[PDB]
């Protein structure tokens, strides 16, 4: 199986392709954070609208959420989301999603295939708004080293999530916890 | 709340100090690598041992398994297994436990303090699996790369290793789907 390969080489694969960074991103180190994001994002919406999502599927998801840029390796949105693109991209993504997992124990075979191709809207969804203030944290860093190639970026990113806050209660919560000083200049939890 | 700050200031703490690396490598990308190798030694766990786990406690255990990291530091483990500093570093990380999270709402203050004290034996003991897998794997890639520096490195994680899988059926079974020839010279997934 070329499973566990696939889950080093995903270090492989950069993020921010055509803009300088200070801190170069790898889709693992992004997916630690869209995990970690997702679960807070779940337990805010659990309690706002009062629900209980299946979180082992949710985890998983957002943990396997990018994996097939293995393949594709990481297309920026501004590419990814042009009308000559849109389609085709998805259409691409979908054919590695089929072909990725071979040799391994149905239980593995299947629980991954079930990973990959979720149906669960909500789930799609709650990763979606995890990687939307994933991209938006990693911009709200880079600006604070000092990378004003960033400050547009951090710009749209900020505006989107606004709009996004206004229709999705569980975000405008997060916002309020964790994104209005972001990072945090002292790390008084470290002394 | 500086939940947020802190899974990202997971990519400040570095892991193998003292030793040479071709990569350099970070809490945060070790955390998502440990996440997915206890996934699938859940799976294979499951399966052989006849019984299932709660999965939404063990990927968030493995999640934050080393979120403490932030504050100590990643100490290696022939430093911190020494008789010495043994168990004054276990009150340590005691310590930083009951002082992390602070200023959230008790759906999340007693989650996540559910999640760092957890007491579930068989979860710690997955991800303690896990995180040994992930150091051997780990040095697997530095030898791959060409560094002589991690043989001796490979050689005793390898041996720890093969002892684990004779009392632990299911990391055999890791080992025998993944182990034996990693890293996988032709990434024949890619194309
Ligand atoms: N303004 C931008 N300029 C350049 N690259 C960007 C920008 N915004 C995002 N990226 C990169 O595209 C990746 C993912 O972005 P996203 O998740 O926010 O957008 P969607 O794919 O969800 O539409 C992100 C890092 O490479
Ligand atoms: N032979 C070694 N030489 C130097 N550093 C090591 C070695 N083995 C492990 N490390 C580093 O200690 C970190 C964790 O190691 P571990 O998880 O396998 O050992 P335990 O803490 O579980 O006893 C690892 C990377 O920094
Ligand atoms: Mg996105
Ligand atoms: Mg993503
Ligand atoms: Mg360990
Ligand atoms: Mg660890």
């Amino acid at each position: 199986s070329s499973l566990l390969d696939i889950i080093y080489q995903l270090r492989q694969v950069p993020r921010w392709d055509g803009s300088f960074q200070f801190e170069k991103e790898d889709v693992s180190q992004h997916s630690f954070s869209v995990i970690a994001i997702s679960h807070i994002l779940c337990e805010l919406k659990e309690t706002l609208e009062g629900k209980k999502i299946n979180k082992e599927k949710l985890l998983l998801y957002a943990l396997y959420h990018d994996v097939t840029e293995v393949v594709s390796t990481h297309i920026i949105s501004p590419v990814k989301k042009n009308s000559i693109l849109k389609d085709p991209f998805n259409a691409f993504r979908e054919q590695i999603k089929n072909s990725l997992f071979d040799n391994l124990p149905i239980t593995l075979s299947d629980t991954l295939s079930t990973i990959l191709n979720n149906n669960d809207l909500e789930i799609q969804e709650i990763v979606e708004h995890a990687d939307h203030v994933d991209a938006y944290c990693k911009s709200c860093i880079e600006v604070h080293r000092g990378n004003k190639d960033f400050i547009s970026i951090q710009r749209s990113l900020g505006d989107k999530l606004d709009n996004l806050t206004k229709e999705y209660p569980y975000l405008k919560e997060f916002q309020n916890l964790f994104l209005k000083d972001f990072p945090l200049e002292n790390k008084n939890y470290r002394y």
